[PDB]
């Protein structure tokens, strides 16, 4: 199928439309730039290798390069692997880049460089030098960058990559960069705003530095600026997860009342962790276009009850005031200034970490007539009391977020406290109105708790303390609810009428409710599904279910059942036939996950007990030591079979004789040491096959007929025990010449032997002596 | 050191005092009895192999055998491995046992035998034939057993090993076994009590059968019987975890009032799962000695309120009345008859599964003057209300068990419901008075909850819903408490005064309280230990701890800290020095478990930050990819180092130069491929070394000096990658001749190659061609 096998250890992709030739050698354990890179290459990526040097030889033939991505070949010690430390900084020899007349983007982040690389071609639009050791910026070193438009210099002096001095920037070092639009000097030990900056700037990132004061004219000429981030200058250090040094005298970042007067195009202003105690209204007198304001992690608790500056922000879309509470103070209630009602455009309001005992409806009246408000986030406030009926006046909202509180009758998990959320490395909302009560202290629920909340589409009760026999009465008002997340509670399924009042429920999650399933003698009605007439997906993972009072689960609607992390091995104890049809009467079930059920064997009868339309079956991670492949004939609609992470040792003699429907067969991480002689014969309908991480030594053509292989959408073979003897000649030739997608050919499709060939890639194997 | 290497794949022990030669071939994957078993062998065990036959050659030379243990070489299908099913039942040829003039004990359980083996020697005292296929007992087949005292015939016809007919016993089949003391016919589909039985019987096991009625004279002659078990005849089938057929019309096992009149020596009567509705006092008229009565899994709920029979049981030690509740009945309270007060000798009372809402002090008054009472078990009753102060009248008890209830302001976990708790296979009580409130619904606690309970030594609150900031006030009456189990709650360690009122506390378990450690920005005072002045052991496993407001834990008493299952990798983020001394001021800490903390590397400063008297350190299961062995020099008292289940690839060049104190070094399940040339040179304090489950190919003599090997109590080497070439000549010879204890030589110290030798045990390897 190929006359010239590809030996290059990189992926090569063809973007005919914009004439791009993409060569991606990411994470190929290279110690040199590989030979034979195509001369037409436009995008060359060498990220995460151990190439110690660049020289004119490096890209000599590659005159068409628009982008070199050479990140993280020598990353700073505390940021990189401690098992493969980089011994010496990347060495760049003169005029390695000057021949590349078309080069627009150069990424050299994370190479321990000491100076800005010189000799760069004047076509360059983007230069990236994050996580190097460059902490002095001189005008002279920037002359080469006349046409530069995006310049990243951050992370060159901070606690994970120290330079032990203040960052240095020469007066007007950036000024004659007349095209520069984005400048990022974050995480750099910078002490003053650099001046004068070019008025072309649209984005300026100065956050996480040691700037104590803003001068009146620091931003005087920047009439095109759209994003300004000054966060983390004079940080609020309480409970900081990183080493945190505050400004002296509990000082805030000092910003003169007129400092932003020139910023008429500013759409985003970030003032997170600046220890602000006041927000002067005068700041925003000439900014009418501001859309996003971040004021989290300051000391604005009292300002929130006053907040006159809000009257100047009628175009604001997002307001963040999270974590402004006064230390050691547990307020009685939330005091929102009436000025919030002048925020006519607000869609997102976040006030986590205000820290107060009781929320009452009148406290939210300033928001009552904000017509665009879509998200109200009051998480992590330790609220003990809130009458949920209160939110009848907020039907228009998409998400009401009370997550992580103490109520009783999606942002990353580190978000407000992490050092740099934007550091670069080397859900039920769509169903409609969401009330998120997850991670609260709700121990008991009753219908009145949800009075006037009939409009709700998703209710998140995950991680409460609900330890209750539901009988169909607790959710009566929730007549529109489509999604209930009830995971991490203590559901007691005594009654098969549980949840039946949720007559429009489509998704139910009762995962991690194992408490009552763990003790003998307790009644469990797993047939509670019959009463849920539009239920589409049921999750009951990690419930430790090893017994059931009912012997069948019933549903004519359910299409997906997740049953992972239970004890079907106990339910299907050999000799006990009573539960072999547990799933049989889920007539429209197509996907069944019964991985992690300690199923070391399948008793006869489980396959005949499967419902008739089963399409996706997972039996992964069961410790399965044997498997009657012929029993797959009962599964007449089977398309995906996941047998990964087991102890299987054989494949079927004729996959076509076991299932002439199967498309995806996943056998990774088993103990298979050989294939049957006619394994895939006539298995035409097959499209995806994972044999990786087994012990296969040989594969002959009879097992892998090409009438089958070339309609394979992927074939995974890596991490086996291939023996590269003259018996392997067909397999080696076929692998070298096939166009079927096989991952990790360059890195993990390897001979274990004999001796000479140990560790050698099958792709590079020369077997001419077999033909002499 | 040995002139004749042992090649026999069995363990051989010498018990010089009792003149025993013990040969243990348990689970050696033998398909034949090995040659060369010592002629003096007295105890031979071949359990769990695949030896298909026994013949006169089997034990030909072994005339001194007192015991043959040949269990489970062909186990019934539903009881055995489905990956290695036994193809044909064990074959015993004639006269295989008659030459064994001293044979006292013969175990042939689980071999699918069809008849009682004939030709047995007249010395035999014990025959065991459980889990075979013998379901007709004839007097003729028993004549050979004249001297038998112990006969196990159960598990030959039941749902896990069906015979599809009723068990058959000939009239007086057992009568002429005049020495028989123990007869077990459990799990056999028996339909009547066999008669007449020999009057020597002391123990009769007839449980899990199909006996519907006892005849009035079925036990008439058994004036020596001490234990009678008739349980599981007419079973109580509700929520049974095995296929269960009740007698119909809800009939009980029918027992005439005089059926026990002859059993004057009876000490144990088991009537579990017999569907009893009454316990006639007349049953016990001539049983004056009964000590143990099991009446669990009947329908005695109403009888418990009357219970006139208890007046005839003044010597009873143990009474079990668990799971007698009426189906679908949730009683208001528990009604214990006054007759319980006549149980003068009672030590243990178990009444689980009575199922009632409210426990109150007056309900237990019949027990107030039972002076010998030690255990009151009221678990699994769904009690919602209980004033714990009532147990002030129960200071003499050792354990008050309210586990698994719904209270709100040690038996196996399958015990009452499993089919045969005695089926054979092929904790804080010690501190004093214990109140076990585990697995209840306690969400909030206050001091008054423990009013009058100052005598308690151990309190188990595990698995409740306590989601509360403790501040030192909640446990004030518990002035003698030595052990608090607070695991699986939702501890909020806001205050460093938590638990400080428990001034005699020695052990605290706060494991699996991860809830509030999972959300960012929440204050955690891990320095709460300072106030606990006699605390010896602290468990805080599986708390997901990744942040702390305090930087150090402090204690003058703590000796053991379990800190497993947290995120020290995040706390010790490279470049953040603030937590590197978290444990430094636990000045008396001797044991530290920080396994499972995602520590893929150890930041420098961790070892210098350890407290000075640390002796046992676990770093297991961390994904550790590298390790600076020289840093062990900081741990001048280190004796045990557990690095198991990591990714290490090297050992130190000279262990003695890293730690002068190290005695136990555990390196199992790593990636070590070779040892350093002088690894163990002069490591004179080393005593235990585990290198199993690595990738070692070769070991040379320089690495293993003999003056060090002579002090090793164990050296574990199994499951490596040994290369059995002429280069391995020292190691192969040394392994064959050493006296150092090396486990699994017979089974898992194996050549991986070259070719001819794959799978061969190095103990069997012949390398003479290397020496020609
Ligand atoms: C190949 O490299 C070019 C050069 O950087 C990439 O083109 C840039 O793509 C971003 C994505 O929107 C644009 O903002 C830049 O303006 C583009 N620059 C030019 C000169 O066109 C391109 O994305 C890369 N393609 C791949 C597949 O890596
Ligand atoms: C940021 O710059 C400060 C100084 O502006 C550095 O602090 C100095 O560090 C040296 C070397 O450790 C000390 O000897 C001086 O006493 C420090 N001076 C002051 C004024 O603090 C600091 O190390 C730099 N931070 C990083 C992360 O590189
Ligand atoms: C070796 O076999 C003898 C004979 O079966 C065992 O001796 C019996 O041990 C039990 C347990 O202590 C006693 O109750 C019996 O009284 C002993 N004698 C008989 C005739 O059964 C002995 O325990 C075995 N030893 C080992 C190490 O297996
Ligand atoms: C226990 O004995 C009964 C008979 O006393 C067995 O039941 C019979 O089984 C055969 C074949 O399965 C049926 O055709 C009969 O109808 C059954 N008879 C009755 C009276 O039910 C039963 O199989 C035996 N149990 C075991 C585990 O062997
Ligand atoms: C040993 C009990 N077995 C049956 C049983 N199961 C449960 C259960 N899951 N939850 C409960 C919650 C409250 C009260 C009782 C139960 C209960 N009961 C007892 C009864 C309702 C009479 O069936
Ligand atoms: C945003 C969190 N700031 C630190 C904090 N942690 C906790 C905690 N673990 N538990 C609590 C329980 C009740 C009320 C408050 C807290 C609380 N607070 C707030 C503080 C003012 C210090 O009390
Ligand atoms: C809220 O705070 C504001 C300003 O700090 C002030 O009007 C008043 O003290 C508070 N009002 C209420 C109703 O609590
Ligand atoms: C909660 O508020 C609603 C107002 O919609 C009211 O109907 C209900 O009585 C209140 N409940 C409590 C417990 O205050
Ligand atoms: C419910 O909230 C939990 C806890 O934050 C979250 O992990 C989960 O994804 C949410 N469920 C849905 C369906 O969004
Ligand atoms: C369900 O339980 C609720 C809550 O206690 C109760 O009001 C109602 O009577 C019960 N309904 C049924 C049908 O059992
Ligand atoms: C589920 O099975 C139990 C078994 O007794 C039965 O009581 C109940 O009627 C069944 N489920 C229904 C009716 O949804
Ligand atoms: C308890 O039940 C027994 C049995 O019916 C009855 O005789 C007795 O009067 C009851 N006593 C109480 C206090 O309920
Ligand atoms: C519990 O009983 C004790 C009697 O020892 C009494 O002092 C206390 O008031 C009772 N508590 C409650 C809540 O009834
Ligand atoms: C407390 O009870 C739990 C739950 O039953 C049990 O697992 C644990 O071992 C008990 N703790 C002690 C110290 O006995
Ligand atoms: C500790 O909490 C208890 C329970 O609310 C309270 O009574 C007590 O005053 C608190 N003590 C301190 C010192 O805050
Ligand atoms: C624990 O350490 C913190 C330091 O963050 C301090 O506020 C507190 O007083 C300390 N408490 C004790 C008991 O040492
Ligand atoms: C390790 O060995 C070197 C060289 O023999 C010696 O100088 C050094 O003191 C030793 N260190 C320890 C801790 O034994």
């Amino acid at each position: 199928a190929r006359w010239f096998p590809k030996t290059l250890p990189c992926d090569v992709t063809l973007d005919v439309s914009k004439n791009h030739v993409i060569v991606d050698c990411t994470d190929k354990h290279l110690t040199e730039i590989p030979g034979g890179i195509p001369t037409n290459t436009t995008n060359l990526t060498l990220t995460i290798n151990h190439i110690p040097d660049i020289s004119p030889a490096s890209f000599h033939r590659l005159v068409h390069l628009v982008e070199i991505d050479f990140r993280c070949n020598c990353v700073p010690i505390r940021l990189g692997s401690k098992s493969n430390m980089c011994p010496r900084r990347l060495q760049i020899k003169p005029r390695s880049f000057s021949g590349l007349t078309y080069l627009k983007s150069l990424y050299l982040d994370g190479n321990q460089l000491l100076e800005i690389p010189q000799g760069l071609p004047p076509s360059l639009q983007l230069l990236s030098l994050e996580a190097n050791n460059i902490f002095s910026i001189r005008k002279e070193q920037l002359t080469e960058l006349a046409n530069i438009e995006i310049l990243y210099l951050g992370q060159n002096c901070y606690y994970r990559n120290p330079c032990y001095v203040s960052y240095s920037i020469e007066k007007d070092a950036f000024l004659n960069l007349t095209k520069l639009k984005v400048l990022s000097l974050k995480d750099n030990n910078v002490t003053t705003v650099p001046t004068v900056l070019p008025s072309t700037l649209t984005e300026l990132y100065l956050y996480n530095n040691m700037i104590a004061e803003i001068q009146e004219d620091d931003f005087n000429n920047l009439n095109q600026l759209q994003i300004l981030d000054l966060s983390g200058n004079c940080p609020r250090c309480y409970n900081a997860p990183f080493p945190c040094t505050p400004c002296k005298n509990n000082s805030p970042l000092q910003i003169p009342v007129n400092a932003f007067d020139a910023l008429t195009e500013l759409k985003v202003l970030r003032l997170h962790s600046n220890s602000l105690q006041h927000v002067p209204p005068r700041w925003f007198k000439n900014i009418n276009n501001l859309q996003e304001l971040d004021l989290s992690q300051n000391f604005l608790a009292k300002e929130i009850g006053d907040a006159k500056f809000l009257h100047f922000l009628p175009n604001l879309i997002q307001l963040d005031l999270s974590f402004n509470f006064e230390l050691q103070v547990y307020r009685a209630s939330m005091n929102l200034s009436q000025a919030f009602s002048s925020l006519k455009s607000l869609k997102i309001l976040r006030i986590r970490g205000y820290v107060f005992k009781e929320l009452k409806s009148f406290q939210l009246s300033p928001l009552h007539n904000l017509q665009n408000l879509e998200v109200l986030d009051l998480g992590t406030n330790f609220i003990k009391i809130a009458n949920l009926s209160m939110f009848k006046q907020f039907k228009r909202l998409k998400v009401i977020d009370l997550s992580v509180n103490k109520i009783s009758p999606v942002l990353e998990q580190l978000y407000y406290f992490r050092y740099d959320k934007y550091a670069r490395s080397c859900s039920c909302y769509k169903y409609g109105q969401t009330l998120d009560l997850s991670k609260n202290s709700i121990f008991f629920i009753k219908s009145s708790d949800f009075q006037h909340l009939s409009f709700l589409k998703c209710l998140n009760l995950s991680g409460n303390l609900i330890s209750q026999t539901l009988n169909g009465s607790e959710f009566q008002p929730l007549a529109e609810l489509r999604y209930l997340d009830f995971s991490n509670n203590r559901l007691d399924l005594l009654h098969s009428t549980a949840f039946e009042e949720l007559r429009k429920l489509e998704v139910l999650d009762i995962s991690s409710n194992s408490h009552y399933f763990q003790s003998e003698g307790i009644t469990h009605m797993l047939n509670f599904t019959k009463n849920l007439k539009v239920l589409q997906k049921l999750m009951m993972n990690d419930n430790d279910i090893s017994s059931s009072t009912s012997r069948t689960m019933e549903s004519e609607s359910l299409r997906t059942l997740e049953f992972r992390g239970n004890h079907l091995d106990v339910l299907w104890r050999d000799g006990d036939n009573r539960y072999l049809q547990l799933f049989k009467n889920l007539l429209k079930l197509e996907e069944l996950d019964i991985s992690k059920n300690s199923l070391s064997f399948l008793p006869s009868g489980v396959f005949d007990g499967m419902p008739p339309n089963l399409k996706n079956l997972s039996l992964a991670k069961n410790g399965l030591k044997s498997f009657i492949w012929e029993k797959l004939r009962y599964l007449k609609n089977l398309e995906t079979l996941d047998l990964s992470h087991n102890q299987l040792t054989t494949v079927p003699e004729r996959l076509s004789n076991c299932s002439r429907s199967l498309k995806n067969l996943i056998l990774k991480n088993n103990q298979i040491r050989s294939l049957t002689k006619y394994f895939l014969q006539d298995a035409f309908q097959l499209r995806y096959l994972d044999l990786s991480s087994n012990k296969i030594q040989m594969i002959q053509k009879t097992s892998f007929p090409e009438n089958v292989l070339n309609n394979l959408k992927m074939l995974l073979l890596h991490h086996n025990r291939f023996l590269c003897t003259c018996d392997a000649v067909w397999f080696v030739w076929w692998v070298q010449h096939t166009e079927v997608t096989i991952p990790y050919l360059a890195t993990d499709v390897t001979c274990v032997g004999p001796g000479a060939h140990k560790g050698q890639s099958v792709i590079s194997l020369d077997l001419y002596t077999c033909e002499l």
